């Protein structure tokens, strides 16, 4: 729904577990389950999980997505990315 998903990920600073599930178990379901969903997995850059997002819309979203679970981020991701923001 946009131009541009970029998980800016790394280990360095508060994480989460719905982070990590994304991450991992969810990672590679998020970018089947939204197929018009650029997705890269970023490194260091702030406090942990950024959720880049450059829309089609053709608005910014660089943002910590610590308190949010795995299904949820990427049903959130599609939410804000295919027509939020």
């Amino acid at each position: 729904g946009l131009r541009e998903i970029r998980i800016h990920l790394c280990q360095r600073s508060p994480g989460s577990q719905g982070v990590r599930d994304f991450i991992e178990k969810r990672y590679v379901e998020l970018k089947k389950a939204n197929p018009d969903l650029p997705i890269l997995i970023r490194e260091c850059s702030d406090v942990q999980p950024k959720l880049w997002a450059r829309y089609a819309f053709g608005q910014e979203t660089n943002v910590p997505l610590n308190n949010f679970s795995a299904d949820q981020v990427t049903r959130a991701l599609e939410n804000v990315l295919s027509g939020k923001a």
